[PDB]
């Protein structure tokens, strides 16, 4: 039997303001939403694994990032009690600025990223250099992938060219699906309400596949940028 994740920690990593049409493509532009940015820390038998790394330090006190010094991944690292080199793996759901802005902090740890995301970040205009530094220890994968027992990546392209979501089994909670940006909000997922993405058609098929996973596994699901779900989540220092 595969080991489960001992602890899954949800870690607030600042906020980002967007037009409300980002979460529902049918909404009339001109109203702001202030969305939560997340990273997640997984304590496993082989060691700690970090999913996403927050926003670039250039966003501190500066799409409108709402980021303070506290939200920098290394200050997050300080609060969880780890140095960058303690991490077994970094997992990048994708290389958008609110998910990979802290990547440069990890220069030894393998950073798991989808080939289509990595290759897109080398060429596409929307990618900030902070998110695609050339000499990090990239572990480039393609498609679904087991990172360690209890931690699996589901390839969910659409929102970005190589976006990936997480399927985890934890000791306390059992099966957990972290959609990340494969669905910002519950309704993007359940009701297939269209939202901001590189390839909405592909995003929809990725949602459909996640639905097949949900039918089989009946996991608890946590969405990428959901202000309604946000405050009822147990967050660091609590875990699930
Ligand atoms: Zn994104
Ligand atoms: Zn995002």
């Amino acid at each position: 039997m595969d080991m489960t994740v001992k602890k899954l920690y949800f870690i607030p990593a600042g906020r980002c303001m967007l037009d409300h049409s980002s979460v529902n493509s049918a909404l009339t532009p001109g109203k702001l939403l202030n969305l939560p940015v997340w990273c997640y820390l997984l304590e496993t038998e082989e060691g700690p694994i970090l999913v996403d790394t927050g926003m670039p330090e250039s966003a501190v006190n500066n799409i409108l990032p709402k980021m303070t010094e506290e939200d920098r991944i290394v200050n997050i690292l300080k609060r969880v009690g780890y140095e960058p080199d303690d991490l077994l793996y970094i997992i990048s759901s994708h290389l958008h600025f609110d998910h990979a802005g802290g990547n440069g902090a990890f220069t030894n740890t393998p950073i798991i990223v989808q080939r289509t995301e990595y290759e897109a970040a080398l060429h596409r205009e929307e990618y900030m250099k902070e998110c695609i530094l050339p000499h990090l220890n990239y572990k480039i994968i393609e498609g679904d992938y087991e990172v360690v027992p209890g931690v699996q990546l589901l390839y969910t392209p659409g929102h970005s060219p190589g976006h990936q979501s997480l399927f985890i089994k934890t000791e306390q909670s059992g099966s957990v699906l972290l959609t990340i940006d494969a669905s910002y909000t519950k309704e993007n997922f359940e009701d297939e309400v269209p939202f901001a993405g590189f390839d909405p058609e592909l995003a929809l098929s990725s949602i459909k596949r996640l639905k097949e996973v949900v039918k089989k596994e009946k996991p608890i699901i946590f969405f990428g940028h959901d202000i309604e779900q946000e405050k009822s989540c147990r967050v660091f220092p609590e875990y699930i």
